């Protein structure tokens, strides 16, 4: 059931190479993949490249990987092809400033779980799911798009000449796959919560060990949070626009709820876009803000993020 990419489709991005003026800009934090779409597939080439070197996977079998993953994403306002590629960038600024910390296995595993994080998304939550009994909770009780995300990932590993994991010893690939698993069921923003929590204590404590397995699993989880909710990270202009798109989703869901009787959550409610700013405000309190300066305590090169989340906090309150 899982699409596949072209001839035409792969062996044109096996040909691409990205401008010199875009090299710097990529490792930046701040860098928005917005205005250069027809780029998107080159510039997860080229970060897989110079995280992971350019012999570490067959290039004909990461641009088929590429293109079949692009073609599985829908166009739906704001889990698109977009917010994955967006999703990966953040995940290789995070590796690059911080790269030793990480197994060659993990930043494969990370950059491809982050390409691959909301695979096959139909624009409705878990909650909508779940209340509607959709098929895909009766499948999955928990996390439930995530583990479809999951299952979709392993369905293109799957396909002819798509396994760019296929070099790995039968150990470096289980241990990769559940690398991916954890880090796709991390970007669930329920688990977020529990998460963090731990995590701020065992920084404090001083307890927190990053040779210790479940740490490090921790410690990947609110990585993933962080690429998922980068586009607060981004310049005002950005942030503002993605705001627009993660909307026009929430709201078309809260378009079929009222249609089932039910009124929606303000979030997802047209009608109360004049309580957008200050809903923005709640959820950097909230998440955001904790999220990055937890990430910034244990990574603490990640700090660019934290500064522009604490921007655009300030200019949500110029708003209000
Ligand atoms: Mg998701
Ligand atoms: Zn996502």
């Amino acid at each position: 059931n899982a699409s596949i990419c072209t001839s035409e489709e792969w062996q044109g991005l096996m040909q691409f190479t990205l401008p010199v003026r875009l090299c710097k800009e990529i490792e930046l934090f701040h860098f928005d993949i917005g205005p250069f779409e027809n780029m998107w597939p080159g510039i997860f080439v080229y970060m897989v490249h110079r995280s992971c070197g350019t012999s570490c996977f067959e290039l004909e079998k990461l641009c088929r990987f590429i293109m079949s993953v692009k073609k599985n994403y829908r166009r739906v306002p704001y889990h698109n092809w977009k917010h994955a590629v967006t999703v990966a960038h953040c995940m290789y600024a995070i590796l690059q400033n911080n790269h030793t910390l990480f197994t060659d296995l993990e930043r494969k595993g990370l950059l491809i779980a982050c390409l691959c994080h909301d695979l096959d998304h139909r624009g409705f939550s878990n909650s909508y799911l779940q209340k509607f009994d959709h098929p895909l909770a009766a499948l999955y009780s928990t996390s439930t798009m995530e583990q479809h995300h999951f299952s979709q990932t392993v369905s293109i590993l799957q396909l002819e000449g798509h396994n760019i994991f296929s070099t790995l010893s039968s150990s470096e690939y289980e241990q990769v796959l559940e690398i991916i698993r954890k880090a796709i069921i991390a970007t669930d923003l329920a688990l977020y919560f529990g998460n963090r929590k731990q995590l701020e204590e065992m920084y404090q404590t001083g307890s927190l060990n990053l040779n210790n397995q479940s740490h490090r699993d921790r410690v990947i989880g609110l990585m993933m949070t962080a690429c998922d909710l980068c586009s607060v990270t981004k310049l005002w202009p950005v942030t503002k626009l993605t705001a627009n798109d993660i909307y026009a989703e929430f709201w078309a869901e809260g378009d079929e709820m009222k249609k089932l009787g039910i009124q929606p959550i303000p979030m997802m409610d047209r009608d109360k876009k004049d309580e957008v700013p200050q809903g923005q405000l709640g959820f950097y309190n909230a998440v955001a803000i904790p999220c990055y300066t937890t990430l910034t305590q244990i990574l603490p090169p990640t700090e660019p993020l934290l500064k522009a989340c604490r921007d655009n906090l300030s200019q949500w309150e110029k708003v209000i």
